[PDB]
Parts: C-alpha cells; sequence; structure tokens
C-alpha cells in the first residue's frame, strides 16, 4: 500500500532516477506492464524490486486482449496474479485489442464483458478497461465509443482506466465524438485510473472538474528523468487545485 496522486511509468532506462528517489512523495506510484516484468533479467528485476521498496506499483498490461477471440492466456494471467500478490497491488488494467475495424455492437459488448468477468474471477479482483485509439471505425457499429466503453464496464462491473490522449486522438482521426461529449457521458463514478501524455491538458482539467473523486494520474510518454518529474509535479499541482476547490477525496488504490 498505497497508490494515489501523480505517478510515472517505469522504464529500465529510467532506473537510475527511480533508484535515487528517497521516498514516494513526488513520484507517488509507478506503472509496469507484466509483459516487460516477465521478461526482465535478474539485474533489471533487482533494480525494479529495489525501487518497489519505496515507490508503489500499479499493473497495466499490454496484451491480454479482452475483446479478442483467442482464448485468454492462462500463463499471462498467472503472472498478473503473481505480481498482484508479490507487490501487494490489487489493481489491474488492460485494453480491448493487441487491419480490421473494432465494431461497437452489442455482440462485441457481450463478448468483451464476458471475458472481463472471467479475468476478474481468476485474479479475484476487479479490473479496469482502458479506452484506446482505433484505426478503422466499423460500418456495423450501433453505438459510439463512450457508449461502448460504458456498456462493457457496466456489464462486466469493472472500472475505467481513462486515457485523455486516446479520447483526443479518436476525435481527431474520426470526427465522430467530441472529446467533451465523451467525458460528459463516460461513467465517471467508475474511473479509478487516468493516463495523460495543450488541448489535451485542458481535457484533463475538463475531466478533473467532473470526477467524483481524484484518481491516480500517470504521466505516460524519451526525455531526461528530472524533466519527467517536473511534468509529474504539474499533474499533481493540478490535482490539488481540484481536490481543494471541489472538496474531493483522493482515491487510494
Ligand atoms: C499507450 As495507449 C494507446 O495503450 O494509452
Ligand atoms: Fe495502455
Ligand atoms: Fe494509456
Amino acid at each position: 500500500g498505497m497508490r494515489q496522486g501523480a505517478g510515472l511509468g517505469y522504464r529500465r532506462d529510467l532506473a537510475e532516477g527511480f533508484l535515487q528517489l528517497r521516498n514516494n512523495d513526488r513520484i507517488q506510484f509507478m506503472e509496469i506492464a507484466p509483459e516487460n516484468w516477465i521478461k526482465m533479467g535478474g539485474f533489471a528485476r533487482y533494480q525494479f524490486d529495489k525501487v518497489a521498496e519505496k515507490i508503489p506499483i500499479l499493473i497495466h498490461g499490454l496484451s491480454l486482449s479482452l475483446g479478442g477471440q483467442a482464448p485468454l492466456d492462462k500463463e499471462l494471467l498467472s503472472s498478473i496474479k503473481a505480481m498482484i500478490k508479490q507487490y501487494n497491488t490489487p489493481f489491474f488494467s488492460d485494453h480491448l485489442s493487441f487491419l480490421l475495424p473494432m465494431p461497437f455492437t452489442d455482440e462485441a459488448v457481450k463478448h468483451t464483458a464476458a471475458r472481463i468477468r472471467e479475468v476478474q474471477d481468476f485474479l479475484e479482483i476487479q479490473i479496469s478497461v482502458e479506452n484506446t485509439s482505433y484505426y478503422l471505425h466499423s460500418e456495423t457499429s450501433t453505438m459510439n465509443e463512450v457508449e461502448f466503453l460504458n456498456a462493457i464496464v457496466q456489464e462486466a462491473n469493472c472500472g475505467i482506466h481513462l486515457d485523455v490522449n486516446n479520447i483526443y486522438v479518436n476525435a481527431v482521426n474520426h470526427g465522430l465524438l467530441d472529446p467533451h461529449v465523451f467525458i460528459d457521458n463516460v461513467d465517471l463514478k467508475r474511473v479509478n485510473y487516468i493516463h495523460i501524455a495543450g488541448t489535451v491538458w485542458d481535457l484533463l482539467e475538463y475531466t478533473y472538474a467532473r470526477l467524483s473523486h481524484m484518481p491516480p494520474t500517470l504521466l505516460e510518454r524519451f526525455p531526461p528523468f528530472e524533466k519527467l518529474c517536473k511534468e509529474v509535479d504539474i499533474i499533481h499541482q493540478l490535482q490539488q487545485k481540484y481536490v481543494k476547490k471541489r472538496g474531493l477525496s483522493w482515491l487510494k488504490i
């Protein structure tokens, strides 16, 4: 325990800056993918484990493919459960995929929701689903992106890991959903984790003005460590502006 506030993602090449952090007052938590942890060497893992003595961890995975057709990877799920136990961190988020369009249909909602309920049963925790950029919008879609997300997470009864940039990117690429309409309609009571990497900064403020609580917010990004820490201080200063002005509580994971 315990994750709250503003954090930074772990990379083997930032290990020297992470290992010099004397506490988690500034970098309040870090993020790691299981796909990278699993394939760490002995010394890379040592450095990581040594940083995890001071800086708590959230697990955000790349490859579980929650809306995919291939059966769920039990070898991967087992490493996720092992990490949750090892680092004492009862959180997990991943993505829907990764050519073809991602159709926002009820058939895909029911399919994805059902797999998320299986992942939840195995891990014995509730997971969060991250909104991602998609390349091709399906002609067959019966709903828009925020409807789709909302529907999946309400039918799986899981959280939302909200990525601000991915909202902006789907608005730029497709022109289908105003990022302001997105945030106004997202099930914000379910957002327990946020990612941010100008107009996008303002979408963070727009979200912060509307959430029910203040979740952990990670700077997602190759610049030098202390620059990355100054960017994290700004996310945090922005969090405190909104916790103060709106009387919010900090969500602690
Ligand atoms: C780096 As992403 C598209 O999973 O927020
Ligand atoms: Fe992601
Ligand atoms: Fe992200």
